């Protein structure tokens, strides 16, 4: 009996689209997505543990985890995401999101939580959440 | 300066989809879907006004509000949902869900609520609440 848990999406869906989806250089001034952003706070009230997941590069080759170190001051400091946890794709990983997103969920994630939701914005790595048996609401087009 | 809101579609959404649609009298039996019937208490306890809106013809020929009243009980007394305000499609009424609820919404949500967010399953639906610039999260496919 796992403690339960909500994954939630940064891109897309904790913070808007500003720049370019791929620089991350500037990822550091997104901008909150108000009602997703009151959702986790809301879940971590109730008891729930909040694990962020995103597909965003882990960093470059000279700095392997410089993105993943943005991504969390922005979640942490702008947002105020109250998460227990923080995955994302490796440097150098080139697979298909929901593919990185799935893998990072069993090796990670699974074996801690028991995952009751999540929260995304496309819907490729959406129909995988539910394909697994894990609710998943998505919360914009994804375009 | 209204008071903000959360619109609640019913089918698929507050309740999960053992009976078929439009057999909307084997419709007081229908199951939460938890999660979200949870989110809808949780809008309500942090003070938005809950709007149920549903697709379904609000009763029959004989009776224009039977399967509306239906509806309401469930969501009052099996789903738990303090909602403020209930739409259906009106008896009689052929057009498409999409264009009934934005019908539903110009002329008797908007002008009281500030919506912040619909929820729903439809695409179609979903489609519609974007487009007029209202923020929709889709629960399950539709
Ligand atoms: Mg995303
Ligand atoms: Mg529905």
């Amino acid at each position: 009996s796992k403690p339960k848990a909500v994954i939630f999406d940064v891109d897309g869906t904790l913070a808007k689209m500003g720049r370019g989806p791929y620089d991350l250089e500037k990822c550091d001034t997104d901008v909150i997505n108000p009602m997703v952003v009151e959702l986790s706070k809301m879940y971590a009230l109730m008891g729930y543990q909040i694990v962020v997941v995103s597909g965003r590069e882990s960093g470059t080759k000279e700095d392997p985890t410089k993105y993943y170190r943005m991504t969390r001051k922005w979640v942490e400091d702008i947002a105020g995401v109250p998460l227990v946890m923080q995955c994302q794709r490796e440097q150098g990983d080139t697979r298909k999101d929901d593919v990185v997103k799935e893998e990072i969920f069993w090796k990670h994630i699974a074996p801690h939580f028991d995952v009751k939701l999540a929260i995304d914005d496309r819907t490729q790595v959406v129909e995988m959440w539910r394909r697994i048996g894990v609710e998943c609401w998505q919360v914009a087009s994804g375009d």
